[PDB]
């Protein structure tokens, strides 16, 4: 059994869901369509770790309906849809994923994503959070200077540095043989992006890697709309909190806090955002949104979202100031936006499964979501299937030029051009009856572009 | 043993979710306090016919810490929540109620609200949709002309009548003997109040009751704010559906549909409405909405809600024109709003619970919602908490005053007077931060109102 | 020259908007054809006080379309367009209103309306905001009890008083004798309603009269979309200020106050909301804006519209609290809810008309709109011409059933019956491509309503 | 007397605006402040093309309060605010600009602000639309080729090629000697930084220019907060239309498309959008807007606004689809998005300055506005004084950069670096209360940015 899922007998579920979800990413199904003669990804082995939904179970299968053998984990404990898992499974790919996995846990499966049957390897990784990435090469420092993984300061390092060693004992050159094979990485995330730039920063990059984050269709699209609807739905799957007269305080006001502001304004809340960006914060104050620091909200808000992809950015005292039964919630990609870890020493209380009540010593009860884990895929099912599309097909995307192309990129992080950020969003309009126009020939050449485009130049902000 | 429900052991979760619902629900709340010491209702026997959600749950203990005995079903058959129920049934109230009872099961559970030990009978009904009242008033009349249950044309009236023939065979007076005791009703919906309007108008209103849906802080809070919030909810736990670009039509454009509507454009879908009245037709038009037939809509949409309390507002023939996965669901509160019963002829194929395919001849499929029933309560939790206090307080002031002063009514439908409407929405507005003003003499004499209130005339909108 | 205008050489452009306007009015150009044949107010001799604006003007030759003679004021000294007016008398109406008339000047002409040639008299008065109706009124009074007269609080009654002792010294019985010929007022302003429904109270009424403003296609449309749209526009047309990023504070969330709020918001202010009525302070807690006091929102906020119908919302002390360069204005029927003549006592500076500043002890400046003055009209326009076709059909139809049939009235406030305001709206929908959708035989039995309508009874809110 | 305005008469009243503008605008303040000991513009002599309002008046006042000699002109023959201008020149600034100046008016003062007293010449261009660059580049290019100036293609075009003839028969050498002369250009909107890159990628670019467009702070905030307030503005007043419940089609979603559509939706308009851009069209389709072609909406639409930046988007066979008093503007930068040209061969009747009907030979009309001149800047004001203080902080900034240090700077297009992006946002919060939050020293490492900033890589798109 070369997999790890809650019950297999979940796959009927799943495989209903998936053919919806097909009728749902268009862009999944065109690329499918257009690249399926061609086998592009034949001879890829793709080991890939990103929250193991429906989603991604419709982009795992255009992967392989392309050509790849792939196996997969997910990048949170708490985001797996264990029917997705389940159907994925029984179509044949690995997968060791489940909704409520320990750290332990997670980190096994982030190795098993990198273990391959007949004496293969993994040949590109596709990443979200860059965990995978991060496995292996610190996996590989570990292996020169044991010292990198001796000092663990969080659960998530104890878990990283704990399965560090386990495998070393197996083998001395367990991560640098693997890495070896790499020819490079697809990274989702603002967050993994991040980590793949201060390796570039830093020179410790070893292959090339796509930042997927920042194409158009993705940073803007799913960052922001996926947001706008998928933060309540966890939120309220959570609480069954009215939003309606609420002060909702959104900390960080990106594209993530953006979508997140806008459904909490949307549904009647008054809302608040904190920034350390100055443009970003006139942004906020523009839409009439307050701008205000976290100490100033803590004792006056009654829903805090931290969205800002940085570390306690609510911490204890923040909490222990909280009104009671204020819920707190984090949609960045990190539990560590909010110090889960100085409330332990309180009396907790379950209410259910990602759901828990800390009980401070004057009675006062927090509402913590998901143990601080993203809330949209913890207590919901993150983002819809039509703005995963476009995520995911600019992934597609990106796996097939590393993979087929890789050879002429450097060591650095790299988008995607702009001819092909435009077409992922072509092949969106017609699910929703959007009609586009055509430049004539004096138009082209008034405005300086051709009739298909690139309509726009490179520094555009959309 | 005397209650019905799906597993006694979710009470612990249940009680959890009440405590928080308190803290959610200051109108409720603060009635208790108000008037425990008077115990107001002490020797009132509550027939409840009501949603058996956690905000009835809290509701039916005001009720007791009043003073009053409570038997209590659900008013669908999927609106419950089992671990609501399971609570109630703990700290010691009879409840009939669980999610996905069948039909039979159902009616049978109206008649045991009105079964009450050691030779009492109930003397209050608190009804939503109006089938407490329905059940007792058929039932009598099926005493002196077995006619009015002999024909019936759809399975609900399958069920009912069969119950009632069920219940005549036991004891030829079962209902007028009951009907007898009942000091009057105070009525929750749109729907049901239009039941009792019917009798009025017709002379067969046996008792005087109260229309609890018209009072302002009712069906312009719960039906409007109420649906904002829960429509969606709802569409989304069944299918994770993005609303953003989609066309989403909404049938009807009254309390609930303007909250309907209001909540599918706050996500970016292009909203439109269909009405029979210009009124509400030309309020949607001057939002933006476009309003059009749902002959027009059917093979347009993405999605589709009914929110009209009529019959057959989305019809075979709309079905059979729909887009391969368009999601209809209803609103409204009878599944009627949906010809679903035309639609069993074809291949049905169930994708969870409440999520149905119906697969057209041609292979086109329309994925169905709680079966046509309500699909806020059905596929979700129905309306929150805040905004269920306001009904609630509502409901509880008309049960006080029905029992401690029915004797001064005729048996006519009225509405709460504008003194305890205003003293609702004030109750509600410490929890949210909202200072009230208060005039001056000056003003109070110049807008001609008293400081204390009554503020508007009682033709007044709002 | 049987008017008074500012420059009759405005009328070919004031004839090029009334046009266009006609265009956008569909009720008033539905109703002059369909009613043309009739000629249903040949006979009538109605004297106006009302706005004398585009719309107006539309309205006017309505009348005149249907048999009516008429003569016309202007309800306000700053609401007038001089080109409106020159239109409406070269086409052969007298018209007493020009921008910026003197409140002197406002009283003669509210007695010119009622002196009509040849021996005749006004036999039906259209009024807005009741001034018409109360100078006929205090007038009769007046004959025979000075002491009515006594005591104005006010520069608008010294005004008005002084008129009124004017008149009666060329002929004591000036007002009883032309009151004596009015069949019927048609009022359509809240504050003139509460002037009417006041002497109705009293026994003081004489005639029967219509409440146009609540009708539900007048309130609910011209007061909540009108300002809308009109609020901004005339603080833009004012002051061009930046409405995103700025605290908004609207007096009163009625109507008016709700199309404020929500006007403002839309732009990206940060909307705060002052209220007497715990019912409309929930309404705006519901749509995320802070309810909050005058006081505390003095030293605060940006902007400042009064929207109550009261006195002194903004007074003294207020002003003084407020930032340099705050703007204060009032979209209330009379300029009393600001305390403009309690800062008379401090040097002002006019920057343009109806835009001035009053200049504090500190050197701080308020920046106020309009002397206090009804903003929209007096800073822009009003409402625009689709919005007020509404509230002036509703005049249209009043002033037809009054005329025609008032001796079944007795000397009483009415409404409109439903099927007429229903009618109303349905004239507006095809000018927007509105569709009305038509219930079927079963439908109409089942919601027990005909197809014709009305549809909602009559205690509906919409 | 070296001006050209209206009347000088109506100074005080600019005077006062601009009092109450500087309060708006605190990034010119402040920026006046912090530069007026090292006045780094003294020796600059600028010459500005530029919109003259009341706005751009605060900017030719700091630029002067930091040594900076100006001469003046307005980038449209309909954006001047004669009483700005007045105000300007009575404060000692050459200005040759009034509202409703010919097209030979036009571009003789463009040559006016490059005509300096005493042998002097300007040496920094302060450009919005490119024209004084043009101005100079191409009448350059004239001298030893007449053939560039052989062949205009529009009445602008003709009148400029007429002013270059005109004024190299007094010398031939008249643009070449002042061309010379100029250090730097700072051009602020998206055609003339287009025309600006057009002519780097021809090698023709003379001297170092900033875009101080693409400054995050302008183009995402001028651009489309600016439109979200003064595209209605415009349109209402030239025309008091009800936006509500029409039809609105905006030609382009750009940032000033973003902010028209914004606008128009919030009113309740039905918003469709037209797009080339595939990014830009799925993003419309996002926020609800449908995504049509003009040709489908030509003859649908109430109301047409054209944001491109391109040529002929309305063309003649559009105007001759569109309905009886269909409204079309533009707010695009140049008329030519609209071909009026087209409509001369019919009857126009003026209704008032720049609005016009275009009568059809069927009888039906257009009304066309400003005579298709950027609308909002035609009909009303532009943008309001607090958003512009955003784009003209960059633009004082952008002069005194070059001024400064322009020779360390190639003959190439540069942007602002993030770090003066961010102060200008900073500046602005203050004004409208927004609170910035610090970054600790462990969040400033794990997120590896300064304290002081900048926030965000170079490719982030806000
Ligand atoms: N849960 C999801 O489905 C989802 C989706 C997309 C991205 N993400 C993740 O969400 C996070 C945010 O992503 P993004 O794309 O918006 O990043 P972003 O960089 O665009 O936005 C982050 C913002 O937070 C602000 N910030 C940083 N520290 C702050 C502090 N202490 N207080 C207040 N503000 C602070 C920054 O100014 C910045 O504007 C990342 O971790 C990303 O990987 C989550
Ligand atoms: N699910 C919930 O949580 C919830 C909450 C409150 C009320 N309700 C129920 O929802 C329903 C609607 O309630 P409401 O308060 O909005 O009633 P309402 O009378 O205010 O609104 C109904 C609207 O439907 C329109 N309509 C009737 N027949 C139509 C047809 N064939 N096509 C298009 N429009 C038609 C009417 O014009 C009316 O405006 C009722 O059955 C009520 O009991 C449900
Ligand atoms: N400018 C216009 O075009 C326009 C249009 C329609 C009506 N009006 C006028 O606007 C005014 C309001 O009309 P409406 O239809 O909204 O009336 P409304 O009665 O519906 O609303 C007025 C609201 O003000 C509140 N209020 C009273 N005193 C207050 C105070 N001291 N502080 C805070 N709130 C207070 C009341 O509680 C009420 O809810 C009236 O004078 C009416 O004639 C003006
Ligand atoms: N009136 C003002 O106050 C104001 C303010 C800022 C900028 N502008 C001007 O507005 C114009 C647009 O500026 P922007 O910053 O939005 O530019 P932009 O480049 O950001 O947006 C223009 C959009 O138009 C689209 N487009 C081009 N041709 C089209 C066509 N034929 N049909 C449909 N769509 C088409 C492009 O794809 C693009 O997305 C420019 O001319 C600019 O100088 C005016
Ligand atoms: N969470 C909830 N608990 C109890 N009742 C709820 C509910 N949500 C909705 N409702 C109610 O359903 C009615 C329509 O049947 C409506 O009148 C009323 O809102």
């Amino acid at each position: 059994q070369d997999y790890v899922v809650a019950d297999i007998a979940l796959a009927g579920w799943g495989r209903k869901e998936l053919n919806i979800a097909e009728t749902e990413m268009p862009g999944l199904v065109q690329i499918r369509d257009e690249y399926k003669a061609q086998q592009p990804l034949k001879g890829a082995r793709i080991a890939g770790s990103l929250h193991m939904t429906i989603q991604t179970g419709v982009l795992i299968e255009t992967l392989k309906a392309l050509g790849a053998d792939v196996r997969w984990a997910s990048c949170n404990i708490f985001s797996t849809q264990d029917h997705a898992a389940a159907a994925i499974v029984e179509a044949g790919t690995p997968v060791f994923a489940f909704k409520g996995e320990s750290l332990d846990e997670y980190w096994e499966f982030s190795h098993r994503i990198f273990e391959w049957p007949n004496g293969e390897f993994a040949n590109m990784i596709l990443d979200d959070g860059g965990d995978a990435t991060l496995l292996l090469i610190l996996g590989s420092k570990a292996e020169k200077d044991r010292s990198v993984i001796a000092r663990p300061t969080n659960e998530e390092e104890v878990a990283l540095f704990k399965s560090i060693e386990r495998h070393l004992e197996i083998d001395g050159s367990w991560y640098s043989k693997r890495l070896a094979h790499i020819k490079g990485v697809t990274e989702e995330t603002t967050t993994g992006v991040h980590r793949l730039y201060q390796m570039e920063k830093d020179g410790r990059l070893p292959f090339p890697a796509f930042n997927v984050n920042d194409s158009v269709t993705k940073s803007k699209f799913d960052n922001l709309y996926g947001c706008r609807e998928s933060l309540v739905d966890g939120i309220k799957r959570a609480t069954d909190v009215m939003i309606a007269g609420k002060i909702a305080v959104v900390a960080g006001y990106g594209d993530v806090g953006k979508g997140c502001a806008q459904s909490l304004r949307g549904l009647g809340a008054t809302v608040w955002v904190t920034e350390i960006d100055p443009i970003c914060a006139l942004q906020a104050a523009m839409e009439g949104y307050r701008v205000v620091t976290m100490e100033y909200a803590a004792d006056k808000a009654d829903i805090f979202v931290t969205a800002t992809g940085n570390y306690h950015v609510i911490n204890h005292d923040h909490m222990k100031a909280m009104r009671h039964n204020a819920i707190v919630c984090n949609i960045g990609h990190f539990d560590s936006e909010i110090d889960v870890a100085s409330t332990r020493q309180y009396q907790w209380e379950n209410i259910k499964p990602q759901v828990d009540h800390i009980i401070f010593p004057d009675g006062k009860r927090v509402i913590l979501l998901a143990e601080g884990r993203l809330v949209n895929l913890g207590c919901a099912t993150g983002h819809p299937s039509f703005v995963m599309s476009n995520s995911f097909t600019n992934q597609t995307l990106a796996q097939i030029e590393l993979f087929t192309r890789g050879g002429e990129y450097a060591n650095k992080v790299y988008v995607l051009p702009k001819h092909l950020d435009e077409k992922v969003a072509r092949l969106h309009l017609a699910r929703i009856g959007a009609q586009l126009s055509e430049l004539s020939d004096d138009q082209a050449a008034y405005i300086g572009v051709s009739k298909a485009g690139p309509f726009k130049p490179d520094h555009y902000r959309y």
